[PDB]
């Protein structure tokens, strides 16, 4: 029977144990052996992660308790447009669409006629994040204005441990062991087995490489190459360090992303601790200069000294080769500017299930998986690039260069249709939907010349009052919502 | 103010008056002049009910005015050999489970000996086969009760209804032949139309609804044509209206019957029907064509058949300078899957979403041109598939269709379907995965292996869940009124 009989996941962490837990649930009562092989820090996410553990039978409160987690309503971008600049990228839409026309067009008309209200006054998500508030969104919500979503700041290590215990209870084997070698079949070149340090062999029909950046099976064993993207993205290094919260420091329901002289700093709040880091260009900063930016501005008392991490932006040339599928860092890397690492694991897993193979490993299945994965990486790359491309900082060469650097043609087309007409070019496999593009356009102050002319038919007095009603509903709803701290105290 | 001040629509019919009515509603109280300049049974997809929906019109009023009947899908007869019979509905099949598509569970059971057609799990299809009709529920218990519906209608009457709508909102109308198109000297943009009497009709924005010749997009502006006869064999058609015989209840579906070298259509109106044969002249003479068509009409012919040249393909760019082409002026695909009116609708929605100013910014044209091109290609490929998968042995026409090369975009779809039972998704598909499924199943092409999470389920448990679904539909159909009752509530 051509049926896959066994799955061997090479590496634990988030990638390995998310994969194990997801495959355990999906194939719970089927005759499928699943085994992980591994040896004996704060992170952000997007809302997809709540659905991921949702599908496993897990609750938000239980996962949050176990992972030292806090709520994430969006990301806060500080100083990207010059000293004091400040906007929030939320999970939600702005305002209410009318007659099929997007809200932002009516907002632009009114902005043209003198009104100075920020686009963010019409997003409940963003207003809640700025107010240090949190509440669960209503399902079957009164109207479009009250729709927002939310995600987690969490300990990735704890998250990995929680999913491990979940996977093992459903019958996933675990082998604590270093791997000496990967053995290939000499007719096919397919992966036959892993050889452990003690000489045991671990055979499998399907291998998932979660070994990390090195790529032990997809790269070293099978020779799959790497598409380097350093040419598009300047930054090439990072420092990270956990901090301990100081007494009377209420963690905020957002991630802080603060632009510095030659890169940017992150701030990921957990319940009693926080993730901190600086991403930067070594060609503009020494190691001591980097620490001089990072260390005086942490969200708390450092727990250790900073570790350096090499960044190498890009993607594995094919994420699936023969009978190896690469999930997580083994399949590529983009900096955490928009919290996408775990998200790329989630999409990889959903795709593996949607295209799960048999032992013939039919070439069209690999081709489709490889094609989706490639386009999706490129669509996230382009969103990340945009942030640098539209900066308005005058203070260093790093930032001028980012503003004048060439960018992929796919992003040129997006930027060009936005400034010409206020519309969105839509490709396949976008992680980020139109409202997220809008948040970045508006955050960097780039607006179209021409809004949609059906909008100029509306009366400026009538419009002005519909908008003030929206603006007020949000402000007053925010005002009466409890603080983030109260939801955390109930965990 | 760079604002468009005026719009001139060149040609009436469906393309011209759908455009006028849509732009009248969308720009109702704006200072925008709109003018049209001008001098048979058809099918649609459900988008058309939304189109006139957005205008403030009701299904019953439009149906009364257009001699219309209900359309639940299309019925394909004899494409797989004598007696073959399947329906492409507007709906999904069965109930998806645990994120896995219904068709995988159906395939597992089919593997184990059960012979129930995939169509037994579509309410839409079951209602069409049963000669039944009912409005779908607005807030339905589950996926099993969800279907949509469209119209068979008189296109001429539909054009007249929209004309009266457009004129009441302030659209000018000029009855006149056009002598020439005048181009402006710096830009080469269209300045004005010159009429037979010498009047000029000026505009900032021109819409070419002139038909196949392409008076502005083609003749005036020189935009070329991508011919697609290489991919699609048929190159001609005959159409003829028929009068219903007494005691002939029109069916709630379109009939598409394969013949020796092409196919016949049958579009029922309330007291009349559209009929035609699409075919390859390289395999059939004109008299051979009429010998297939004329003995098998849905009634007494109202005239003699007119021939129509078919030339499948698309205008190279649908928008050039300040001319947007809508309808036949932008391209042509045969009505195998009822897409003509649908392509006008998508063109109009796109024009509104990308409505320009007088600078005619190049990125707007480029996006419009790109969307339009891809969408035409996605409809072409769906049409091609129908010929590619035929199982007819009786003529050379049909062997060739089965062995003909097909675009790479379609090769990839067919390859992932047979390998894994999954759908390659491109941008701008008019037809969603369930429609592809209907064609794969109708021509008997199924994957080698279904999704293996499905084999976790017990064959006895599965067999009974499926028989319950199969029965819920059959019993819902059984108690639903006939098509005729809904039509009597529009009529005498």
């Amino acid at each position: 029977d051509p049926r896959i009989r066994s799955v061997v996941i090479v590496g634990g962490g988030t990638a390995g144990w998310m994969t194990a837990a997801a495959l355990v649930q999906h194939f719970r009562t089927a005759p499928l052996k699943i085994t992980v092989v591994e040896s004996s820090v704060g992170e952000a996410t997007i809302p997809t992660i709540r659905r991921f553990y949702g599908q496993l039978g897990l609750r938000d409160d239980d996962v949050m308790r176990a992972t030292q987690a806090t709520c994430k309503l969006g990301i806060r971008f500080l100083d990207w447009s010059g000293p004091g600049s400040d906007f929030i990228h939320p999970f939600g839409l702005y305002g209410q669409d009318v007659k099929g026309i997007g809200f932002h067009h009516y907002w632009l008309k009114q902005r043209r006629a003198g009104d100075a209200a920020p686009l963010a006054a019409y997003s409940l998500g963003a207003a809640l994040a700025a107010g240090g508030k949190f509440t669960l969104p209503s399902p079957h919500p009164p109207s479009q204005l009250s729709v927002f979503d939310w995600a987690l700041h969490l300990d990735a290590g704890l998250f990995a441990q929680h999913l491990r215990a979940y996977a093992e209870a459903g019958g996933c084997a675990r082998i604590d062991a270093r791997i000496r070698s990967v053995e290939l079949r000499p007719e096919d070149g397919f992966v036959r087995a892993l050889t452990l340090d003690d000489g045991r062999e671990v055979e499998g029909d399907l291998f998932v490489d979660c070994s990390g950046f090195k790529g032990l099976v997809i790269g070293e064993a099978l020779g799959v190459g790497f598409e380097d993207w350093g040419r598009w993205l300047p930054c090439d290094a990072a420092y990270a360090v956990q901090s301990e919260n100081r007494p009377g420091d209420a963690p905020a329901p957002f991630t802080r992303v603060t632009a510095r002289s030659a890169g940017w700093q992150w701030g990921i709040p957990l319940r009693h601790r926080a993730g901190n880091g600086l991403v930067f260009s070594s060609a503009h900063l020494s190691d001591d200069q980097a620490l001089a930016e990072l260390m005086p501005h942490l969200l708390g008392d450092p727990l250790t000294e900073p570790r350096r991490i090499p960044f190498r932006p890009g993607r594995r040339s094919q994420a699936w080769a023969k009978n190896c599928v690469a999930i997580g860092l083994s399949s590529g890397f983009l900096e955490p500017l928009e919290s996408t690492s775990i998200a790329l694991i989630e999409t990889g897993i959903e795709r593996l299930k949607a295209l799960f193979p048999d032992r013939r490993f039919a070439q069209p299945i690999l081709d489709e998986f490889n094609d989706q994965t490639a386009r999706e990486m490129e669509r996230v790359r382009d969103f990340i690039i945009l942030h640098y491309k539209l900066n308005r900082r005058t203070d260093t060469d790093f930032w001028r260069d980012c503003r004048e650097m060439p960018v992929p043609e796919t992003l040129e087309r997006k930027i060009a249709l936005w400034t010409a007409r206020g519309q969105f070019v839509r490709y396949r496999w976008e992680m980020f939907h139109p409202a997220s593009w809008l948040a970045i356009y508006d955050g960097f102050g780039l607006y179209p010349d021409h809004h949609d002319p059906a909008v100029d038919a509306m009366d400026p007095a009538y419009l002005a009052r519909s908008l003030a009603e929206m603006r007020a509903n949000i402000a007053d709803l925010v005002a009466r919502t409890p603080e983030h701290a109260q939801f955390l105290a109930g965990l």
